[PDB]
């Protein structure tokens, strides 16, 4: 019987999508998007992945089931990407990877594993964080507490407020860290802050969980991983949920991984069998296409070279738009100090607009941003930059 | 901390897989498989789906996210397949479909929806049923009770034992029905038994849940759906979890659907928004490739004609192997009455071997079957039929 079923709440970002595509004005700019767009305003499929897909089409002979944890080459390629090509974690075989449906699937199977096999009751998420983090852990019945993160005034990482909230977390509490390109703020810990965090975590008995969705968008693939690697040098156990949605432009093929690391090569196998049991009772075994694309790009040097170039071009495009935004706002002129945008990493940052200012942006100018003032920098193109900055200067 | 984590139990069928592929004898036959195989012993990718994939490769311009419920054409094609091309359910818009990662994903999001939004506490599953049914519902915290189904003696549907167990189910309990090709037995209700079941269900207040994984393997696409359609004529609400894994040979692309039907066009939307919320907290939005393949085959008549022929050829191959098995056992000769195999539908049936007899099959003859005596008829080829029947006659 379903007549007393309460409609689910209006989706905190998709509402803007539907609202946007009902405006009769092409001067309208949607900076609320969440996905990368190139200078043309389009989300292309990469050249390297169309090459990989022609290859798969020429060479696949069966669509028979992958094992629960997916394609093995995909697994070894992702823990080399994560941990570095000769890491002790990999040589001692203390990491196991399950291929999952995107980074969100990786977080739900991590959550289900934890809820069914360990005694964790709370996951600490930054304030702010990606909003679907609360939903994911709560559906497995983990409670979500949040730690201080953002300084709204200097638009930076309030590190002392952050370590001071974390002293409320007990041993065996899970603390979620964004690997790089913190969503929504774009502020990430410096390597020195990652190390003190790696060290305080070990002392206090935090189980670290990295949400690593943007490898390659802050600085480069290896550099973006130095934070996770600092925890991994120091921790016997950790979980990283990574996603290939954004750095391979493979969003809708759902390709991600859930890597479990344990003290040794044998407790990780014992724990991984239950992670596998958690996957079997959810979607059974993972979608092969997008993970086969990633595995064949990364293991083929000609293809990986091309991918790498397509990714530093996406990274550079975003860094150019953060730069063009800050001084185009300084040509259109307002009491501002939007330069903090040049310090933030990846596609998102809080613009510092009030909810009323984003409201007259949507309403009076057709500039759509998320009510928190979060803007997706990749929705800026050299051509739409000047109408955007005008609209913004006119509401400040 | 993971050192007290108990290893998950040895997988009830995959153990045979690993055991099989460690035999030095190519006379070895694995009838434990679960996937379809053709006369060559191979699980090919269909011609229609390689054609659909060349088309997608030529024509996709983005991998941007599908909406939570997936591609809309895939949704309308599956509820026409399920309900018939002009069904009142479709014209009154009382059905909504979410594209899911396989039929197992469709069952976990049905389970999560139910556990979070309704007051169901128990799901009735046949005894026997597909073993991952218990796991799926239990991970959402629904308890699984089982109803009588199989008569081990006459190898048939013990219908009176079945309606007599079901009288233990209260109103608002969920009762799971296999749409056709009951796994593991291959015995399905006749249309007359579906109708009395449709009628008793409505009286008693059962929420019916169809697990519909084998459309097209018993009789034809339309005929295989007449059981579900009889419930759907009579019910205001029902859920069907369907899978395209087997009838499209798309196993590892994870393509399935979860269809929710409610009294009207507006309570189904209200309920569907929460089903959507249950998807967002699990894998976010579904894998596009395999569902794009199904949607383009089914909406293109030249491609659908080809698919249809490839599916009646898979159906016919299985019906020929059930027939060749029964009289090859009657040429090799033993006190048998294996003719019940000719009455069962789809790829599986219980052979009626004891667990000790399947054990000396694996051990002494290299014939691998599941310990319950379940055999996958599609693992029989005209060439391996005679060694198989010999091994079997020699253990009876
Ligand atoms: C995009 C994102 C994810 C995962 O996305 P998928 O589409 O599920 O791969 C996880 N965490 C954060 C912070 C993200 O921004
Ligand atoms: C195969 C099967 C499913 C679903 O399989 P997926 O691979 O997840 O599509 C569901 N129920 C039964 C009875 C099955 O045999």
């Amino acid at each position: 019987m379903f007549e007393n079923i309460t409609a689910a709440p209006a989706d905190p970002i998709l509402g803007l999508a539907d609202l946007f595509r009902a405006d009769e004005r092409p001067g309208k700019i949607n900076l609320g998007i969440g996905v990368y767009k190139d200078e043309t305003g389009k989300t292309p499929v990469l050249t390297s992945v169309k090459k990989a897909e022609q290859y798969l089409l020429e060479n696949e002979t069966t669509k028979n089931y992958l094992g629960i944890d997916g394609i093995p080459e995909f697994g070894r390629c992702t823990q080399e990407l994560l941990f570095g090509k000769g890491s002790a974690l990999i040589n001692d075989k203390r990491a196991r990877t399950a291929q999952t449906p995107g980074g969100t699937g990786a977080l739900r199977v991590a959550a289900d594993f934890l809820a069914k096999n360990t005694s964790v009751k709370r996951v600490w998420v930054s304030n702010p964080s990606w909003p679907n983090h609360k939903s994911v852990f709560n559906s497995a019945g983990l409670e979500v507490r949040e730690y201080a993160y953002y300084d709204a005034e200097n638009h930076t990482l309030d590190f002392d407020a952050l370590i001071n909230s974390l002293n409320e977390a007990q041993a065996g509490d899970v603390v979620l860290f964004h690997g790089c390109c913190h969503n929504p703020t774009g502020i990430d810990p410096t390597l020195e802050q990652w190390q003190t965090l790696a060290q305080l975590s070990v002392e206090k008995g935090w189980l670290p969980l990295f949400d690593f969705a943007y490898q390659g968008f802050a600085r480069g693939l290896e550099e973006d991983a130095e934070g996770l690697r600092a925890f991994a040098a120091m921790h016997k156990e950790l979980i990283v949920a990574s996603s290939y949605s954004k750095n391979f432009g493979l969003y809708n093929e759902r390709v991600g991984a859930c890597t479990l690391v344990a003290a040794d090569s044998e407790t990780v196998d014992r724990a991984f069998s239950q992670m596998k049991a958690a996957i079997r009772a959810n979607y059974s075994n993972p979608p092969a296409h997008g993970a086969s694309v990633v595995a064949t790009i990364l293991s083929n040097d000609a293809l990986r070279a091309i991918w790498e170039q397509e990714l530093t071009d996406m990274r550079q495009r975003i860094q150019r738009m953060r730069q063009l935004f800050v001084n185009t706002l300084q040509e259109k002129g307002a009491n501002r100090d939007f330069s903090f945008i040049i310090k933030q990493n990846g596609m998102f940052s809080f613009s510092g607009l009030t909810k009323e200012q984003v409201l007259r942006l949507r309403e009076e100018f057709g500039v759509y941003a998320v009510a928190s003032g979060r803007v997706n920098v990749a929705g800026m193109t050299p051509d739409n930059m000047a109408p955007l900055c005008e609209a913004i200067v006119a509401v400040l």
